[PDB]
DNA sequence: CGGCATACG
DNA sequence: CGTAT
DNA sequence: GCCG
C-alpha cells in the first residue's frame, strides 16, 4: 500500500499527522548534529511516510507494514499517542547541545562541523561569536550580521517583488533569458527561509557567462548585501520594506535549456524527495540522476528530457506535480 | 552486513 | 570547509 | 535506524 521511496507517493504540503512527523524530524535533526546521517535519513523517511498517509494515525497497529517504521520510530509514535509527548524528543528539545547546534548551524556560513567545533570550544551564543570576529569567514560575518533578518520568514508577497527585480537584471544581462521560481515556493509553500530562482535561455549556449553579468547588474542596483565563471550564486538581497528594508537569502542558478528539466526538478525539491529520487534511480533503475541529467552507465548515454514529465517517465514513476513533492 | 544523493562555490 | 534541492 |  505504501511504497518504500518517497518519490513513489504523493506527499502534500499539509497533511494529517503533523505532530507525529514534527517529533520524528526533531530526532532526525539531532542525529545530524551528531554526524549520524543514516539515523537522520531513517527518521526523515519515517516522518515523510506519515505525511503521505490519507488520515491521522490513532493507534499503534496502524503502523504495521509501513516502511521505515521499526522499534525506535514506532516507540516514539506510541508515546505520543498515549501521553501526547515523547520523552526522548523532549529531552532533545531542551538539551544544551541541540539548542546550540541548531542556533549555530542556522547561521549562513556555518555547518555541522563548524558548529560542533565551536560547541566543543565552549561557545554557546551568537554574541560569543561576535566577540572574536577574527576567527569568522566573510561568509559567516555576513550570516551573523544579518542573522535576525534571515531568521524572519520570507512571505510569498516578498517573492513576487524579488522576481520582478531579478528579471529586470536578467533581461539586461541577456535578452530572452527567463527566470523560474523554484524551491519550496514552487511546491506551494506560503513562507520560506529563502527564494530560489532558475535562469536559462531558449538558445543552447547563450546562457554561458550569464550569472556574473546578472550579479554585476544587481550589485550596481545596490540590491546585493552579500555574494561570493560560476553557475550558482548564494546571495543576500536588500528587499524593500514599509519605510525600510530587510535582508533576504536568494539563490540564483543558471542551466542550459538542455539541462533545464533536470535543474528544475532538482531545485524544486524537497531535499528528501530528490535524495529518494536519486536513490531510486540508481538502486532500482541503474541510472545516475543529478541536476544536470540522467545517465545510463551501461550504454554511456544521457537521457534527453524536454520536461519534468519526461524524467518521471524515463524512471518508470507516475508523475508528481511540485505540490506533491513535499516529502 | 553495506548503503544511505549529488552536485557546485 | 561552506552552499543547494 | 531501517531495508534489502
Ligand atoms: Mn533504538
Ligand atoms: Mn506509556
Ligand atoms: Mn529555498
Ligand atoms: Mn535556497
Ligand atoms: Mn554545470
Ligand atoms: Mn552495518
Ligand atoms: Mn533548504
Ligand atoms: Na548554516
Amino acid at each position: 500500500w505504501m511504497p518504500a521511496y518517497a518519490c513513489q507517493r504523493p506527499t502534500p504540503l499539509t497533511h494529517h499527522n503533523t505532530g507525529l512527523s514534527e517529533a520524528l524530524e526533531i530526532l532526525a535533526e539531532a542525529a545530524g548534529f551528531e554526524g549520524s546521517e543514516g539515523r537522520l535519513l531513517t527518521f526523515c523517511r519515517a516522518a515523510s511516510v506519515l505525511k503521505a498517509l490519507p488520515s491521522p494515525v490513532t493507534t499503534l497497529s496502524q503502523l504495521q507494514g509501513l516502511p521505515h517504521f521499526g522499534e525506535h520510530s514506532s516507540r516514539v509514535v506510541q508515546e505520543l499517542l498515549e501521553h501526547g509527548v515523547c520523552e526522548e524528543v523532549e529531552r532533545v528539545r531542551r538539551s544544551e547541545r541541540y539548542q546550540t547546534m541548531k542556533l549555530f548551524t542556522q547561521i549562513f556560513g556555518v555547518g555541522v562541523k563548524t558548529a560542533d567545533r565551536w560547541y566543543r570550544e565552549g561557545l554557546r551564543t551568537l554574541d560569543d561569536l561576535r566577540e572574536q570576529p577574527q576567527k569568522l569567514t566573510q561568509q559567516q560575518k555576513a550570516g551573523l550580521q544579518h542573522h535576525q533578518d534571515l531568521s524572519t520568514p520570507v512571505l510569498r508577497s516578498d517573492v513576487d517583488a524579488l522576481q520582478q527585480v531579478v528579471e529586470e537584471a536578467v533581461g539586461q544581462a541577456l535578452p530572452g533569458a527567463t527566470v523560474t521560481l523554484t524551491g519550496g515556493f514552487r511546491r506551494g509553500k506560503l513562507q520560506g527561509h529563502d527564494v530560489d530562482f532558475l535562469i536559462t535561455h531558449p538558445k543552447e549556449g547563450q546562457e554561458a557567462g550569464l550569472l556574473p553579468r546578472v550579479m554585476c547588474r544587481l550589485q550596481d542596483q545596490g540590491l546585493i548585501l552579500y555574494h561570493q565563471a560560476f553557475e550558482r550564486s548564494f546571495c543576500i538581497f536588500r528587499l524593500p520594506q514599509p519605510g525600510s528594508w530587510k535582508a533576504v537569502r536568494v539563490d540564483l542558478v543558471v542551466a542550459p535549456v538542455s539541462q533545464f528539466p533536470f535543474a528544475l526538478l532538482g531545485w524544486t525539491g524537497s531535499k528528501l524527495f530528490q535524495r529518494e529520487l536519486r536513490r531510486f534511480s540508481r538502486k532500482e533503475k541503474g541510472l545516475w540522476l543529478n541536476s544536470h541529467g540522467l545517465f545510463d552507465p551501461e550504454q554511456k548515454t544521457f537521457f534527453q528530457a524536454a520536461s519534468e514529465e519526461d524524467i518521471f517517465r524515463h524512471l518508470g514513476l507516475e508523475y508528481l506535480p511540485p505540490e506533491q513533492r513535499n516529502a
